[PDB]
DNA sequence: TGCAGTCTAGACTGCA
DNA sequence: TGCAGTCTAGACTGCA
């Protein structure tokens, strides 16, 4: 288990429910850089991990990071999109761009381009092509 | 032109003094030439300076200065002046080695919007 | 702090 | 034009 404390061991707890999706450096880099702007709201940091550890077996808020004018996260130099990049990590290895929608209680989903976007990978679902 | 700029970087690289990797310097050189395709004069006066590697003293080779001074290429930080000096003078430059010339309006130590990278406008210590 | 190195949004580039 | 990648000034980090 693990709450708010060093982000270090929250990256690793968090690391042991990643999917293989990437390297172990990708997902390590994707998500420091996730835990590092949530320790900003510990509320949400927390919400993150819950959702993760239970793999949803409860309902959780919204987790987000600021929108960038593009879109676009960047980890370790490489171009995606975060509410993807976070799905692929933890619940879809093999997943594609515009292959997820959101649920309907997302309030910050990507595709509402609020200056917020929520990257809780238990707020969308994989609908194919 | 383009083609211009192309022929200029890679007669600068013949000049280099093998001080980092070929592609370091091209990046280095393609870069700093971008800058000045507008200061046409400036422009010719780097060329003939480091071509005759030091012959005719030539007008200041400036450019936009950052906030901490720094210019990063191909990832590596390093100071402006340093880096092209380290790059056509001398290639184990260090940082602290480096005193300008009287008469260079745009020197480095000098804290102005512009800084002068022509090379023959500093000499090592 | 100051210094030296890492990361990434925004700016930019090239290919289709 | 749109997309996917490259680059780096500025933000940050760690060490002393
Ligand atoms: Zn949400
Ligand atoms: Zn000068």
């Amino acid at each position: 288990p693990t709450s708010n404390d060093a982000c270090l061991s929250i990256v690793h707890s968090l690391m042991c429910h990643r999917q293989g999706g990437e390297s172990e450096t990708f997902a390590k880099r994707a998500i420091e850089s996730l835990v590092k702007k949530l320790k900003e709201k510990k509320d949400e940091l927390d919400s993150l991990i819950t959702a993760i550890t239970t793999n949803g077996a409860h309902p959780s808020k919204c987790v987000t990071i600021q929108r960038t004018l593009d879109g676009r996260l960047q980890v370790a130099g490489r171009k995606g999109f975060p509410h993807v990049i976070y799905a692929r990590l933890w619940r879809w290895p093999d997943l594609h761009k515009n292959e997820l929608k959101h649920v309907k209680y997302c309030q910050y989903a990507f595709d509402l381009k609020c200056d917020s976007v929520c990257v809780n990978p238990y707020h969308y679902e994989r609908v194919v092509s």
